[PDB]
């Protein structure tokens, strides 16, 4: 009956059994399925998916359309009613950091991207969902409840475009649309050296056989380096500062711009990597630039997943981490390394540790001029922050010293991201990202609540009293009751969201168990996971063992204060060392002696 690969959206099948690299695609990672975690192919489903006509149409496409015999509440009015609040005081996580926050987006860009849908780069359909918030083809606005301010300011909706799906640019009959993801599944520093061969090879400095990241031959931290401008116009960048006409950066991901923290993370790994290759060099003087650029990049990928599975899981997980992902036991080449569609909806618990406002800090890591602390919305698509107003150090300052948002049942999401959220072709400063995530889960065809309850094992809801216990709040309980009218119809992001963290986490059970499926899987799907054995050797992994984010900062910037744990929350000068006293990285087991 069923098939195995719907697809023409293949580059080339070329896997070298013999290659200690990996491709840049994440295609031969799997020898039995090669294609098995690669870029650009279908999401996994760890579910069927759910649409209003079994295929392919979102639930709320046909207003009389019910789901469970009830109408879906528009993604505006859910936003409105329940992930909206006012008073920021009280809001701040008080035991993690800001770059607890900002390391969890990093590794979500790494690990997924579901762009949206392109029938028309040149087409009146482009500005018709703008302009005439008319729903058709990949043109599903999010409408405006009555009572809505925006309705008053901003038209009658928000524009929103279908993501794209496998196989077919334009219809496809197949079966059930499933959604593409554009990067590699694995953790493997994709959103800095890209998932395609080409932006792969628009990005290396090639011009050197130093295996060293193409840079900005315009501007640079006081001695350091910029990301290269991507110089393709019209830019979002240069358009929220016609003055400045500062352009986006060009990462291996093309997200790396959307806001100020992001741009900075990627930077700091842009030079991680010249660190890394100039070291092994000075200590393998012989090697050319692509051991320098394929070597360099394995040890940045092994970074990335030692600080994601050492320093980040356990304080996202908490009491859940042993039980999700046990102590690794080596590599298993029947694990499915894909990151599902649930995935990329469960890890935006992100937009709920998104605080308000940012600040740049001095040495003393006090206010930094006296526009020092800004309101996130003006740092959307943001670089002339960073070239003109003092580089990457102040903000990385920010990034040590202030909190991350605490996730609040009663203060979800900040309205610097639920009213004020910029997206590129659009003029405004007026997106919704929580109604954004709500309408993208029916565009994805996502299983309500209770059927991800099911799939984790975890009690279903049924009733007002139900959904009270299970999320320990009345208030939040009955408004979405009045909202949904089913448990069973509650969107997954806003369900999993609403759920009481676990105990020393930062989500609740039913994110813990979609979250630690996930992460358990890619490490052990994983035939380059840094520790598998033949990826490194064992005096490598003493010394890849040695890795921080306090170090890569220190080793990276003109900061000298850091503190040793920088995912906790970190108060200066009391819970901050000076660098010297903090392991660094002895690439020493790189030494190449052939003759
Ligand atoms: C200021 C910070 C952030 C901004 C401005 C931002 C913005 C966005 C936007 C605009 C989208 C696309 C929404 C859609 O069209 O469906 C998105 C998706 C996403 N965000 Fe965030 N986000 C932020 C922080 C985070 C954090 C901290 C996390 C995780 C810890 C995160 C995880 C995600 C994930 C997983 C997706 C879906 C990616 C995909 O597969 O396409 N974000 N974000
Ligand atoms: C690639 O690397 C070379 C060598 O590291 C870069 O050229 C150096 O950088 C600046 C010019 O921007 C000069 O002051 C140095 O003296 C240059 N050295 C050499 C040997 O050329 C080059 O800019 C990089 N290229 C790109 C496109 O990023
Ligand atoms: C490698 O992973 C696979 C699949 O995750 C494991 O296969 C499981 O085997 C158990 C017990 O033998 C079976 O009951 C299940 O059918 C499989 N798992 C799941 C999730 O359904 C396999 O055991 C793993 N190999 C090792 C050595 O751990
Ligand atoms: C634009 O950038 C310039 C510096 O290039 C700055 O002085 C000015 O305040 C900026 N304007 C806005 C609206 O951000
Ligand atoms: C803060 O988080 C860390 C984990 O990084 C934990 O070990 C520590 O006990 C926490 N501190 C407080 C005060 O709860
Ligand atoms: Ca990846
Ligand atoms: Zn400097």
């Amino acid at each position: 009956s069923w098939e195995v690969g719907c697809g023409a959206p293949v580059p080339l099948v070329k896997c070298d059994e013999n290659s200690p690299y990996r491709t840049i695609t994440g295609d031969c990672n799997n020898r039995r399925s090669p294609a098995l975690g690669a870029a650009n192919r279908a999401l996994a489903r760890w579910l069927p998916a759910e649409y209003e006509d079994g295929l392919a149409l979102p639930f709320g496409w046909t207003q009389r359309k019910t789901r469970n015999g009830f109408r879906v509440p528009l993604a505006r009015e859910v936003s409105n009613k329940i992930v909206g609040y006012l008073d920021e005081e009280g809001v701040l996580d008080q035991n993690r950091s800001l770059l607890f926050m900002q390391w969890g987006q990093i590794v979500d860009h790494d690990l997924d991207f579901a762009p949206e849908t392109e029938l028309g780069s040149n087409e009146h359909s482009k500005t018709q969902c703008e302009e005439y918030c008319i729903q058709g083809d990949n043109c599903f606005p999010i409408m405006f409840p009555k009572n809505d301010p925006k309705l008053k300011t901003q038209g009658k909706c928000m524009p929103f475009f279908r993501a794209g799906f496998v196989c077919p640019t334009p219809p496809y009959q197949s079966l059930a649309r499933e959604q593409i993801n554009a990067v590699t599944s694995f953790l493997d520093a994709s959103l800095v050296y890209g998932s395609e061969p080409s932006l792969a090879s628009r990005l290396r400095n090639l011009s050197s056989p130093l295996g060293l990241m193409a840079v900005n031959q315009e501007a640079w931290d006081h001695g350091l380096a910029y990301l290269p401008f991507n110089n393709k116009k019209p830019s979002p960048c240069e358009f929220i500062n016609t003055t400045a006409r500062v352009p986006c950066f060009l990462a291996g991901d093309f997200r790396a711009s959307e806001q100020i923290l992001l741009a900075t993370a990627h930077t700091l790994l842009l030079r991680e990597h010249n660190r890394l290759a100039r070291e092994l060099k000075k200590l393998n003087p012989h090697w050319n630039g692509e051991k320098l650029y394929q070597e360099a990049r394995k040890i940045l990928g092994a970074f990335i997943q030692i600080i994601t599975f050492r320093d980040y899981l356990p304080i996202v997980l908490g009491s859940e981490m042993q039980k999700w992902i046990p102590p690794y036991q080596g590599y298993n080449n029947s694990v499915d390394p894909r990151i599902s569609n649930v995935f990329t909806f469960a890890f935006r618990f992100g937009h709920m540790e998104v605080p308000s406002t940012v600040s740049r800090l001095d040495e003393n890591y006090q206010p930094w001029g006296p526009e020092a602390e800004l309101p996130l919305h003006t740092l959307f698509f943001n670089t002339w922050r960073i070239i003109k107003d003092g580089g990457i150090d102040p903000l990385v300052r920010g990034l040590l010293a202030k909190k991350s948002k605490l996730m609040n049942q009663d203060k979800m999401v900040t309205s610097e991201l639920r009213n004020k959220l910029f997206q590129p072709t659009h003029k405004i400063h007026g997106f919704d990202l929580a109604a954004i995530n709500l309408q993208r889960c029916r565009d994805h065809g996502m299983p309500g609540y209770n059927s991800w309850r099911g799939f984790c094992g975890l009690s279903q809801p049924k009733t007002l009293k139900g959904l009270q216990t299970v999320l320990k709040n009345k208030i939040l309980a009955k408004k979405l009751m009045d909202l949904y009218k089913t448990p069973d119809n509650i969107d997954i992001w806003i369900g999993g969201n609403a759920e009481p963290m676990v105990e020393r986490g930062r989500v609740g059970p039913l994110l813990a168990c979609l979250l630690g499926r996930q992460f358990q899987q890619i490490r052990d799907g994983d035939r380059f996971w840094w520790e598998n054995p033949g990826v490194f050797t064992e005096k490598q992994r003493d010394s890849l063992q040695k890795v921080s984010f306090s170090r890569l900062i220190c080793d990276n910037t003109h900061i000298t204060k850091v503190p040793l744990h920088a995912f906790q929350a970190n108060n200066y000068p009391h819970d901050f060392v000076d660098c010297s006293t903090v392991d660094k990285l002895d690439l020493s087991p790189w030494a190449s002696r052939e003759n």
